[PDB]
DNA sequence: AGGCCGCTGCTGCTCAAGAGGGGTTCGCGGGACGGCATCGGCCAATTGGCCCGGTGTGTCGCACGATCTGG
């Protein structure tokens, strides 16, 4: 229903090729420097 | 009433059923082709026989004869 309404706009996707989609375009020196500002900053079970 | 800080239970990982149609294989034969393999001659060639013809040098078969040891 969502996919014909509103079909642009988006992807989605199946199996292993969405996580190799999602793995292709993926950047890690953002999101480790998130994960390093949230040791420095945050605390609990979320630091570890 | 949502976010969040712990508890507490639960779970997981590791050590001891036919029928037709068609291209392809191979498998027998099947013989044809070409080829190399096998058998009377054959004469004038190196080695090795097989000797003449000379002596000599050196072993062996026996004669005269001296020395020596035993009999």
């Amino acid at each position: 229903e969502l996919r014909d309404r509103f079909g642009t706009y988006f992807d989605g996707s199946m199996g292993a090729a969405a996580l190799q989609k999602r793995l292709e375009s993926f950047d890690l020196e953002e999101e480790a420097e998130r994960l390093r500002e949230i040791i420095r900053t945050g605390k609990g079970q979320k630091k570890t």
